[PDB]
């Protein structure tokens, strides 16, 4: 059940991204990932240098997904603030800390979560091989960009992810992964 | 079944357009975005206008529970909350987080704190740290109620243990709402 | 298949007339969106009847009691109408509407009867949960004695179990005004 | 289940004949029902002669934990009661209601005593009787436990509000059994 | 929950409105109704103008055969020229096809992932039934080797041998494998 | 996800306004009945332009493949068929049923022809019944590519025994298409 | 299908008649109790003869591998413990529990300890109860892991964090075994 | 329904009854329950007599490593000398097993089937424990090979090339490749 | 339900057994495969010169496991009778041709059918490729199997199994699976 | 819940013993392989003592009843079928089969013959060949019953086109059975 708006109708969601507003508010796989990148291409179609506003209330989901959305951050123009509101685990965690220096927010009650990645493999010995190196590149890279986005050492940052690492808005701050923790509108 | 306003609109639009929220579910990360979009929406078209958010819902999870929360106290729009109906648990800590003075309840109504509940799976270490998050949420709750209710901590501690039932008089006396309201006049 | 009219699907098109439909057994999402139609109604014109067709089995407790006290709370008359069924919190609705102006058509039924529910847990959540269905009956007695004017004690022997009635004795019980059997 | 000649055995009707019973599933009516039939027949074979009730259950329903309860207070022969593994809940009662003295416990053997559970659906006429009968059963079981231990009564209902475990070593010291046994020894 | 945009009156849901750009999504596993969506996509773009430039961003773990080839055939088909961005994953079908792409326009963002292999599937029925599948699956096998071949300039038997099992590349390496002609990292 | 062009089109109706026609699914009635809808609805607009059916079938049922090939049969529009992907049975005879001149294939393309394949179960008497028309069936589809290939009917009868599957060149030998295109100039 | 001997064995049970008791399954209540069950039945038929306890299981419930772990120390008869296969979790835990001396594996086997694993679900106060139970078995069984093989604390806490496969020599290296046996003559 | 023997009192069912002459049925896929009652039996049997020749009868398709290594250890631990026989099929763990009966008693019916391939598994969880997972099937895998490398006298390195896919040998196959001492026919 | 008898209790297939009466009278997989080999071999060693009676009613099954059948019937010196009662199909039709040469009976009534076999393969196209080869070996083996018993031609045979080739009991004594359609005892 | 004589029977094989076999099931291959091996059995015991088969089926698989019909005509004992219950079908074809003279029904018994069931799927080549063995099981059922029973085979063919019930007394008339006993004096 989705309301809407007028002036021409807008669902809630089209009206905040006709002011540059995108909400990454599911688990992420490949369509989130496809929805995401393509309102991120076309807000910065239309403008290159307004900012664009990234809610963020996710869980995370798949790497290749995530790095989708992180790919395309990092490409546009446009800079990207990001907001967590709620939740931003795992995959979700890393797009929070890759939006714009400096634009980077927690509501004072918000979560953020790292942690190595999941994953499966089934099939001969020589599959398996395969996959397991797949899967232990992800973990350095997410690793790296975490690192890389944080400040903090990669050692570190490998060390923290190796169980579920939970933190507040404030401890999210100090990590590096925050720019500011927001309790009231100006 | 939702009926519809002539350019159209079904009802809870319609009604958005007065500055009116539902929160009639329970409580999981969707209905928080959703909710979240409106109170940023209307905040963006004034300020200084009150949004009514009316309160319908069983609770539910906790983060979702506290991004709307956290975004009412954000938005400088003054949110004013109506439980019609039932308002438990997180949803009964939404309904006391309406601007002090602006909180109110129907005669029937009925309101609803205990703590959290949780689940964990996994090996000893994951479950300790799963645990400990479930452990800083039920204090976390117990709180932003004492807070928001003015009642000691110690007292919101021991009465959300189990499920704590308020008639809406009760919650007036516990501090979570401000009115009780029967007829409109009186407004 | 519901269909339309153009100047709205057909409820739409009866709102436009001040006309609210509660057809469905009552839940939450009912409710809401029940009350929702009362409040903008209300907020349209204060000093018009609203007409509130009922054909329900009941439902939740909680959900009836919105529906019923948003009903007191807005100034607009609202007019109660059962078509077919209107049993348990629907009879309670029923009964709730503006005195002078509550009707049931001839063959239309009304069914009164003290709350359902169900609790799991230890004996501690039992207990509590048990006790609030105990509230709940009491104050459901208390709703439809004050609405019928009749005795509490009558209504809740009467409500022990499931008390049918016509719509002749509905209006002999209190629950109902007037029975209409033509337009004119 | 293995059996043995010497008139073929399964195990555990080979260690029936030495006066041996194991309550070692969840409870309900069936479980109560074959054991308090041991109980009754070992008894009528010799009333004079040790019974050894082995326990390792989680607990189950009141009434029948309640028949092997009254079924051993009932009989004139002892009943000795030997936790291996856990005994909760209804099967914590029936371990504590063994023959003062001889209620032991294996060293990692794990007690835990709570109160009653349940569920009703029906009519608010209908709970507040399934309410009655709860709250009764709690009082009951609380003040079996009492008896049995030598606890206050208000300790026992203050320790069976949420899970109570016990060690073996704790156990002792609740009341609950008369000795932790190590090896064969004494 | 796919957003609208409304005159960029028209209304435009973000895939439509982005289309209007000349921009296709092929964005999840390919069967006969994604290829035939796209190919439709692409005939329709190339009759508003076949001299502009098709945009194709791929994230997709690839799927049958038939389909993959129904894309890569209407790429060649379609006067205009047809740039492939792989955001995300291309894998299998989805690597051919992002390897199909107008030499010197095929793009890959910095973490994106390429994986090519052989063909997968599966036949019951009687022994004569099973040599017939079996035979075309080891005609489609050779056939997307030769194609990987042409066009990322490598020895077939190279191809071949790299595609006995699943073979990842990074963006890197897919430039350096010829599958696609440039990382991009940022906008310029 | 059905892509939309501007007054509201999905992205095969736009195309359906340009006189073509997608057969991309298995063919059960309701596919045979909007694709005769199409075919009806283009002829009447303008009798003497050309329709394009682009191919893209496993084929399916054969009354409802047939009705399709009726219906190409039946319009003065010629109606030029394209396969790409995949074109097996009714697809295939419907791909060779196309305009004598306009059959066509992506280089890439597949076509396979085989005889019918049903089920029955009932009393003998029911069965004998059923038998007969997939035997009528089975006879009829062999006569029709006969005809739109120009190979002999015992050929035909021989080579769909069993799954008979062409390349496109090896399908513009059996004479099932006229022409492999590359580039669209070619049409 | 499991065979039978000459009144009436099976093969399982004729071993038992040599003193010989399979642990070959994940190990619940039922499976520890039959377990506890022979060994007492063995043991009184006998309290100073050897019993042979082999292991082919991926181990299962603390509670039930600590009741077979108690009896054996409790009996007077000497437990031999022999891994065929796998002992992994609280089948390894028995495995090194076997009388010091007659801890044996076979060249091929395989021995994995690792901590605990579980789950809750329930209120905040009653998770809390559940996580204090699975950290005191965490470590009380890295307690006795360490006990039986001369480990320190602190190592085997270290080494059983995550899942740590060991084969019949690293096993014989930890002090999980005292034997690799090739030939029955080893016994 | 399988049939019964009456003191050949004594009531033996069909397998029962040849188990008293020494003779146990490998016939199921492979698990940790069909290993344990195979080792039974064979504990069993060397107990009775340890210098009686035991047969083992093999028809299956094989299953968990650890399980069929219980077997295989098994048959090296007692003293009695195992003879095995595949009918039907002898496939992976199986024929292993087969491979490692006493050597000159490894034994094929005429259209017996042997298959040799490398192993299978899967495993979820986090990158950590799936690496810890994958060390252990390459070490199986390493291991499998290295046991067939000396049961049948092949290089270790033709083995493994030979086991990177299924490898199927017919019971003349199996002979020249060092797996059975002879194909048997008929009896004498 | 399978009825008993006496003289020693035996169910009725036990008894027969006694008689060295041996039934296939399911479809075929290892587990059927396994217990008829048991009993050839049991038979023979009892008895390596008398008849062993071999009563078929089966719809055949899996290859590998019906040529451990007939690979048994080679094999064992005992002379193995063979006789369909009511359906020999497939790999069933197989062992009924395999019986001793002059003792392969039929019942007026009985059906023989003969067909290549069915498969199924899933995998890479290199799997694939393996698998196909096999099933290919499997049609070519028993075609050779059917012509060697039969005395047909093998390229007869391999015509004749191209679908399902169906015999009456009279047809599959004229093509050589039996020797004698039996109607009436002695 | 079968029943028990005393070494120990329970009551049917105490009724084989008597040389009495039950038909009271559906026909399958397995239903057909007891009962022939009961045949089998008491023919071998005693080849020239009657065999009594007691019937009440519905019928069943062509090749299962075909086999039961065989082997009664094989055995040398005489095998007397009594119909109590229902006989259908194949049942009713074994029925008939039974000794000339020595058939039987109780009064209130029910005989029904009618023309096989059956189904078939796969290509029209498959079903062409599955129809013709449907179609000889009907021809043959249809020649079996005219021989038993003494009709003429195009009577026959009519009758069992569609279900075709008859009493213990028209089918005595019909030919299907010699006698109807109504009590145990009467023989």
């Amino acid at each position: 059940v989705i309301p809407y708006v007028i002036e021409r109708v807008y669902d809630i969601y089209s009206r905040l991204l006709k002011d540059r507003i995108i909400f990454l508010g599911t688990p992420i796989d490949a369509q989130v990932a496809n929805v995401v990148v393509a309102q991120l291409l076309f807000l910065d179609a239309q403008n290159p240098n307004q900012e664009i506003k990234l809610y963020i209330n996710s869980p995370g989901g798949e790497v290749d997904a995530g790095l989708a959305i992180y790919d395309t951050m990092q490409f546009v123009r446009a800079p990207v603030s990001t907001i967590v509101i709620g939740m931003a685990a795992s995959m979700a965690a890393v797009i929070l800390a890759a939006g714009e220096k400096g634009r980077r927010y927690a509501l004072p009650h918000a979560k953020v979560m790292i942690h190595q990645p999941w994953g499966g493999v089934r099939g001969t010995a020589s599959d398996i091989a395969i996959q397991a190196q797949e899967i232990l590149k992800a973990k350095k890279l997410l690793n790296e960009i975490l690192a890389k986005h944080t400040g903090q050492p990669l050692e570190k940052v490998e060390k923290d992810t190796d169980r579920d690492y939970y933190l507040s808005a404030q401890e999210a701050l100090e990590y590096g992964l925050i720019d500011q923790v927001v309790t009231r509108e100006e």
